[PDB]
């Protein structure tokens, strides 16, 4: 997260870290046994880490749970990042408490202008590299369709939305991929892609979660 703030310990209790020897992506806990992330974050041998603030220090509220299976959306296109969504099932159920909690799926898509909360452990610089140890947060609005499509001509599908600031300086970045975009207390987006980070006229592009609720509910009810 570029140009954001320190969230504060366990004030984002649905945020997970995906670890394969090292943190590589975020995710969102949607119930005791399931995590939503980005399909582009797929790899085998994922450990999910819940209740994290400093990802480099055990502070005592963490739960480290292996993934039993991963289900990439059947229409995910890694060239276009269309349908950049994946479900990860935990080998055992998380203990839900004040520091580890699930986020609701949306019943409705969110409106342009809505301020959303985006979080993660990704890069904090738009030029150069500096990764944080503690969870960073950003408030950003959902941009209109027309300004999204103008920023990324011929690249935005109906399964994508833009959020952030056209002036630049504030954005998600790599290492944030897979993490949550929460608007009015519902998971509305997944950190997916963008051209650089926090660049002028190049806002973040997010997977539009409200398009996938049936698929999520179907898949979880059968796996
Ligand atoms: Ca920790």
């Amino acid at each position: 997260i570029v140009g954001g703030y320190t969230c504060g310990a366990n004030t984002v209790p649905y945020q997970v870290s995906l670890n394969s020897g090292y943190h590589f992506c975020g995710g969102s806990l949607i119930n005791s046994q399931w995590v939503v992330s980005a399909a582009h974050c797929y790899k085998s041998g994922i450990q999910v880490r819940l209740g994290e603030d400093n990802i480099n220090v055990v502070e005592g509220n963490e739960q480290f749970i292996s993934a039993s299976k991963s289900i990439v959306h059947p229409s995910y296109n890694s060239n276009t990042l269309n349908n950049d969504i994946m479900l990860i099932k935990l080998k055992s159920a998380a203990s839900l408490n004040s520091r580890v909690a699930s986020i609701s799926l949306p019943t409705s898509c969110a409106s342009a202008g809505t301020q959303c909360l985006i979080s993660g452990w990704g890069n904090t610089k738009s030029s150069g590299t500096s990764y944080p140890d503690v969870l960073k947060c950003l408030k950003a609005p959902i941009l209109s369709d027309s300004s999204c499509k103008s920023a990324y001509p011929g690249q935005i599908t109906s399964n994508m939305f833009c959020a952030g600031y056209l002036e630049g300086g504030k954005d998600s970045c790599q290492g944030d991929s897979g993490g949550p975009v929460v608007c009015s207390g519902k998971l509305q987006g997944i950190v997916s892609w963008g051209s650089g980070c926090a660049q002028k006229n190049k806002p973040g592009v997010y997977t539009k979660v409200c398009n996938y609720v049936s698929w999520i509910k179907q898949t979880i009810a059968s796996n």
